[PDB]
């Protein structure tokens, strides 16, 4: 769970008074001691609830291990014979898009402006490495009887796709529709590649699209990071050096299911997590009250648009501020004026909030590319005329109670929980919070001038996504993918910029009741 990681660094920068602690910082190391690790201990225990000891920060003295320490045996690399592993996570992935045909909204885009044209050749080479290095982006996906079937492509097999594209109108819908493209996983791997060039383009946009089940808004940092050190070094006659990875996405998978267990052993983590989010989710709403241009289709288009609200960088500030005196995270902040903003719209008291988990405890899988979210119901009551305040502890007991049983499939919750279904409505929730931070130090990829550009959606998983996103260079924005069936462009334009609205007067007064 990256929220305890979060949260031990603003422990962090709190009690050494620094503004760099990241998440494979030393607390030592940062300037802190035996007198300071008292401070921490007592912070995290004050926060997180939990019994943690000045034990626990010296064995793990860096927020990615201390939270860690606090979320299950170590993922170890399974040999070179073994077969692959399909993670039940994945399996969710191929049911929504098999079950609901969700077409290409689940695909990944990672889009990066170059100031030069990249070479073709070697940008296919580079990413034939890529490929090479990361099983994952080389296993292909095909039906049978017992459900979806991982087929691991060996590196002189696994054909990349990777072609230039020239730029007619204008490139922001060019991304888009690329992205939107359907992968067909059972012959075609999991990635395409595009080189976006054009009169109209200075230099060339580097565009990687993942089916979902290879990838996860993670894992853009390794793709740039080891798709660049292979274009380097490819660009250079050679071939990339460096280490195998510490472990593929099939060594993960295969040790989450065997600690996972079986639903009918009662002593097994995921019955276990099975029960406490059937109790959980108990005469849960099948919708919420929200309002819409439309009605609900009888099928969906997953058509989308995608409504951005830029904030103020004193916004973004006094948001973090707001999380750290209250002791919770951005997150959390963003989650909470979400569901004030339905509730005031009339969605009642009851408000189910989906929310992905991110499993990359485990310092082999931390930095690597594979999908590791889950998705948790983090359901948020706001019964009883709470303030804003009250409504963040509110929030973090529902979410710390959540990332306690996180490891549960959210397919499987679905089948434990058993909601009335419709193929036109995401069961349990329909919309969707997030906090996303992109990677920092890639504006000198490949050996040029890079940045990040974002790619406006033309498909939709839900009713509403939010996402409250970092750029990893200072700003930040809200990002509101809608259902193009339910709502209006101006009206997700609205509701985007009410959300700010929202989070405006928590941060002014968060004693305000949220009604
Ligand atoms: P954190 O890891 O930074 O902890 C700080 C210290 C330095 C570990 C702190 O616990 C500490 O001061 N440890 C020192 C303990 C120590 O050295 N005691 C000396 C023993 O003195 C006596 O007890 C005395 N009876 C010695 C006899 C042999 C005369």
């Amino acid at each position: 769970v990256t929220a305890y990681e979060e949260i031990v660094c603003q422990v962090f920068a709190a009690v050494l008074d620094r503004s760099d602690v990241t998440a494979d910082a030393d607390f030592f190391a940062l300037g802190g001691h035996s007198l300071l690790s008292l401070r921490v201990v007592a912070r995290l225990r004050a926060l997180l609830g939990v019994d943690v000891g000045v034990r626990d920060l010296f064995e793990a003295p860096t927020p990615a291990a201390l939270a860690a320490r606090l979320t299950r045996p170590a993922v170890t690399r399974r040999g070179p014979d073994a077969p692959p592993v399909l993670s039940h996570f994945q399996r969710g992935l191929w049911l929504i898009e098999q079950v609901y045909q969700t077409r290409g909204a689940y695909n990944v885009p990672l889009a990066v402006h170059v100031s030069d044209r990249l070479d073709l050749d070697v940008l296919r080479a580079a990413v034939r490495d890529l490929v090479a290095r990361h099983e994952v982006l080389r296993t292909l996906v095909r039906s049978s009887d017992d459900g979806p079937d991982p087929v691991l492509l060996a590196p002189e097999d696994a054909a990349v796709d990777v072609a230039e594209v020239q730029a007619a109108g204008p490139v922001a819908d060019l991304l888009a529709e690329l992205t939107a493209q359907p992968f067909d996983l059972a012959t075609q791997i999991p990635l395409r590649v595009r080189m976006i060039t054009g009169e109209q383009v200075d230099g060339c946009v580097l565009l990687l699209v993942c089916h979902h089940i290879a990838a996860d808004e993670w894992s853009f940092a390794p793709l740039l990071r080891d798709l660049d050190t292979a274009y380097r070094a490819r660009a250079a006659g050679r071939a990339p050096d460096w280490e195998p990875l510490p472990a593929q996405y099939s060594d993960y998978a295969a040790t989450l299911h065997d600690w996972l267990g079986e639903a009918t052993d009662p002593a097994s983590p995921l019955r276990r997590q099975l029960d406490y989010w059937q109790h959980a989710l108990q005469d849960l709403p099948d919708e919420l009250d929200l309002p819409t241009d439309r009605p609900r289709p009888a099928t969906a288009s997953h058509r989308g648009g995608l409504a951005r609200a830029e904030l103020p960088p004193e916004l973004v500030e006094a948001v973090r501020r707001l999380a750290a005196q209250h002791g919770v995270t951005v997150f959390m902040v963003v989650q909470a004026a979400v569901a004030v903003l339905l509730h005031r719209l009339g969605a009642g008291d009851d408000i189910p909030l989906g929310s992905p988990v991110a499993d990359r405890a485990d310092e082999a899988v931390h930095d690597t590319v594979g999908f590791f979210l889950n998705t948790l119901v983090l359901r948020v009551n706001l019964s009883g005329n709470p303030t804003f305040a009250d409504l963040l502890d509110r929030v973090r007991a529902v979410d710390l109670e959540a990332f306690a049983r996180a490891d549960a499939p959210f397919d499987a919750v679905v089948d434990t929980v058993k909601p009335p279904r419709a193929v036109s409505r995401h069961p349990l929730f329909q919309t969707m919070v997030s906090y996303q931070r992109r990677p920092s130090d890639v504006d000198r990829l490949f050996g040029a001038a890079t940045r990040l550009v974002e790619v406006p959606l033309d498909t939709a998983k839900f009713d509403l996504e939010f996402a409250f996103i970092e750029d990893g260079h200072g700003g930040a924005h809200i990002a509101l993918n809608y259902a193009a069936d339910l709502f209006d462009h101006d009206s997700a334009e609205q509701l985007v910029a009410r959300l700010r609205t929202v989070l405006e007067h928590a941060c002014a007064d968060p004693c305000r009741p949220v009604a």
